[PDB]
């Protein structure tokens, strides 16, 4: 059983290809850095479990992959962009442009390369890691909101199709989960340090607490085994109960 | 730790029951034929991994659980009701009202006598069986499809308030399980044999099969192992892509 | 044109019965106080155009207005509990029971006592006053959330049949309404006058006001005027963008 | 009060044009054809209430209409793009760009050219019309539901920043609109006349007719009246009850 999973050092990246090691898969890794081989001997050496690649864009990886390793069984989308908060006035249509570009055409990229041999296989499963931002309570964060709701309705939508070919697809949807040394998207500076960001997040979320890595990937991996194929379709709010906003005063 | 799985004969009770306790959970569980003698040690002799209980009642159930095992972890409310296809102007409002009774404050019941005891302790998970049917898109079945809906959103603001508390809260929300033998909701026959059955569901389901028992046990005893706790809240749609619509034609 | 307006004095109640009226309907209405001829006549006095009953369950709310009135055209089913902030472990089982009874069960037993006649005429137009504490951020308003669910979800589905017989099922699931005087739920005061109330609306919901009754009015009088049957089944969030939750902190 | 209603010719188009001028709202008119002179000029003759503009991209549109009218208080991005049902596999990347360029990208570039001239009156209504497609029940629709439903998340999460200034932003997500002799997406030809297309929308819709412009229009109206701003952020699903799948054989 091969796996790959994308940006493997932020976001969902360790927790999902450490745990799908551990049950028994090839983990094939993507990361932007792998570019220089500096890079990725350092996480070889770090982790021989894992397989990292040096190849960047979409169809390269599946092929490199496909040839070293056997046959995709199992994609992990882990998909990142930088956040900022500007009022919609002052972005450049652009900066769209790119959101849209890294958050909702990798994936679909990603889907569109591997799905014919998984189809001629009649086996494999395809998971996307987006984002509580969907639909969600923040301001000034369109654009990467609108761009990750994209992302979550292609897994929607593709399961529909896929499922007749025994492919399920599925969309994690995470709020506050620790990223660690990852900036995307809750490092833990600030995030456990911070007195101010420790409120935060137990103010908004019902555990009070940030997810974490081992959760995101346990649930990656429950996914990934073929134990529970019949939610296919499903985004799962990875997000300790967030929003909650207090009772009236007085 | 002790799990209890409620109507264990019926819609998710023996994945749930099966799993758990192949997971290493201690499983008592609860059925309205359990009120009998012999049809509980019938199934204490087929199952002896499970402890089946004769309690019928939501209150009386939980202490004689929380006796004979010292306390209860996970709360399975798997909760049944008979659908029947009536338009709205051929039911009295006691039909909903008996409805709302098993679907709804059932669960509630069932949660609100074990939290004290799982707040204390600041440890423990509520899971609700539900339905796909909740938004669904059925006609003439009103009563059954709101029902669960107010369970499904009882399981949600649960969560909430019992975050506070480490006390995760799930909803599972299914269509097109396998049943068994049992008319809860989808029994092998007809509709593993009969072939306008066997046709609707490739029809209207993506993955064109039925779920298995052991697809939503699998479901609960992940829910309920603390593997990941952070996913309460959920509405999980156990229903194969359910539904699909052809294109134009 | 003929519609019925329960609980008249709260919540959506004044709102609907006021537009409706000035809309060209006749509007029989209902309130728990009209039990009492004393208070009936008070507001008969106050609102010659609108036209109060005694009758307090459904089927007789129902019938009295079907004989006096010609035939209900539009049910609004404007429903009201009291909601108290206990946790779960401290509500009795009845607690719930009364809720669900007044939440849920009613408008059920006001659509199950008019949809004959409307199925008949094949003409007519139904809808519930529900909350947005459907599926919402609050904690410890376990029994109110899920009976409101309940009550929007029972809308959709009755949509579903009665679609076919050229009924039009709604659902408004409001939040910081102006209920003026009634305590369903947002009254002037405090809402208008607290420091700490109006600073909570100002935090929480996106437009930072409260909602007014013409507001609800409107809507309902839109979603009755026959103008927009191809809307049914909808659950209108009428919330001005609640919740709204604040960026990170640093 | 001045109005721009984009691609004016289809989709909703026309009910939210007539509609809205109607309700004495003056009505700009974009469309991909009215960079012909002929084209427009023919068009204001026929309707010579609208007032057609020969602009075609983002931010040429909404100065000109700012020059001839003096602002635009609302905003109607009626977006189009062509649907065909193919598997992912037999798909380009860059037909899934393309169609994000059409119906996602295109309603931010407006929303993007009108926002600040409305913040700083602390006035004005943003009205996307999408599609039901979003979590929809289709298959093999895969790029055009998305694209979809980002539009709405889009509007979704415009609401919440502009309330801030009374901005009100919505999302009109419509399935089985009659749209004239326009292919977006319900023409009335074969849709009103062909046997198995009259029946799949029996089928499938709950009113088991089509909706109409003025249904369409009349919400878009209603929405831009400011009778009911605080239904600000709604994405509204104007499918006739889409869908309804059949009970148990
Ligand atoms: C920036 C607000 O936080 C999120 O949207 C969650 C993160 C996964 O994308
Ligand atoms: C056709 C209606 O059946 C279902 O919703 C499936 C079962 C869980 O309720
Ligand atoms: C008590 C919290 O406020 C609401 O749920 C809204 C009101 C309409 O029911
Ligand atoms: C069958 C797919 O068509 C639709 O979703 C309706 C139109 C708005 O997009
Ligand atoms: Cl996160
Ligand atoms: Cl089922
Ligand atoms: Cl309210
Ligand atoms: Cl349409």
């Amino acid at each position: 059983s091969t796996a790959i999973v994308t940006n493997v050092k932020h976001f969902g990246g360790m927790g999902s290809a450490l745990r799908l090691s551990e049950a028994g898969h090839t983990v094939a890794c993507h990361d932007e850095s792998f570019k220089h081989q500096d890079e990725l001997e350092a996480f070889a050496e770090t982790y021989p479990q894992l397989i990292p690649m040096s190849e960047q864009e979409p169809v390269e990886l599946i092929e490199a992959v496909t040839s070293a390793l056997g046959h995709v069984d199992i994609l992990v989308s882990n998909d990142i962009a930088p956040v900022e908060w500007r009022p919609i006035d002052k972005y450049a249509v652009e900066d769209y442009r790119d959101m849209v570009e890294a958050l909702q055409i990798k994936p679909f990229a990603l889907a569109n390369a591997v799905a014919s041999q998984m189809k001629r296989r009649k086996s494999g499963h395809i998971i996307f890691i987006t984002s509580a931002a969907s639909f969600g309570p923040w301001k000034e964060l369109s654009t990467y909101a609108s761009a990750r709701a994209g992302a979550s309705a292609l897994a929607n939508a593709l399961s529909k199709e896929l499922g007749e070919h025994n492919i399920p697809v599925f969309a994690i949807a995470p709020n506050g989960v620790d990223s660690g040394d990852s900036p995307y998207y809750y490092p833990s500076e600030p995030w456990k340090t911070s007195p101010e960001h420790v409120a935060w997040v137990r103010k908004y979320t019902a555990l009070q607490r940030l997810g974490t890595q081992k959760e995101l990937g346990e649930l990656v991996t429950f996914l990934a085994s073929g134990s529970c194929d019949y939610l296919t379709g499903q985004v799962f709010w990875l997000a300790g109960g967030f929003p909650v906003v207090e009772r009236w005063p007085g």
